């Protein structure tokens, strides 16, 4: 069911990570699927993300963790910028600096100061998205143009009706896992 509404509504590359993902840290999608769907919109948003910008963004989730390491590396050789503790989600170009993207289901501000504590480094930018349409980002510096955050935010709210309309929401909001 909520498997269904998870290979109808995400593309079939975008699912693929995601069951590789959890077949990584070993969790079976058909039994967690909260984490499956969680999985897929944080994808997702990371990939919409990077695609809205001559590319600014370089897409460092959805890498098999080799691959993830290889760009950070190459990436603060080639610009001197601090190496991050923990894996992000892109990195700027612009800015120069790496983002680490979060999709919450609590209140924006809650999932920003857990990400801010985890992270703990001054120089990886944080963008919190709910489904509501609010955001939350370090400095209220959001990067993005108000078109791109607007489609973001429509994904998104688009993906909670659809959770909704199947009764799949409130065990959704009322979990935290994906998180
Ligand atoms: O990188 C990860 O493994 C990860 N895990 C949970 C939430 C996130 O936003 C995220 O980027
Ligand atoms: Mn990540
Ligand atoms: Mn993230």
């Amino acid at each position: 069911s909520m498997e269904d509404f998870v290979r109808q509504c995400f593309n079939p590359m975008i699912v693929e990570l995601a069951e590789k993902a959890m077949k990584e840290y070993g969790e079976d999608p058909k039994i967690e699927t909260n984490k499956f769907a969680a999985i897929c919109t944080h994808l997702e948003v990371c990939f919409m993300y990077s695609d809205f910008g001559k590319h600014r963004f370089e897409i460092i989730e959805g890498r098999d963790r080799i691959m993830a390491w290889t760009v950070v590396n190459s990436i603060c050789n080639t610009t001197g910028v601090e190496k991050p503790k923990f894996l992000p989600d892109l990195y700027d170009y612009k800015e120069n600096r790496f983002i680490e993207i979060g999709v919450t289901r609590r209140e924006v501000h809650i999932y920003y100061l857990e990400k801010a504590n985890k992270i703990k480094s001054e120089k990886t930018h944080i963008h919190i998205f709910s489904f509501t349409g609010e955001e939350m980002a370090t400095k209220a510096d959001y990067t993005l143009d108000e078109e791109s955050r607007a489609r973001i935010k429509t994904r998104l709210f688009t993906i909670r009706q659809e959770m909704a309309s199947r009764s799949l929401w409130d065990s959704f909001r009322q979990s935290e896992r994906g998180e």
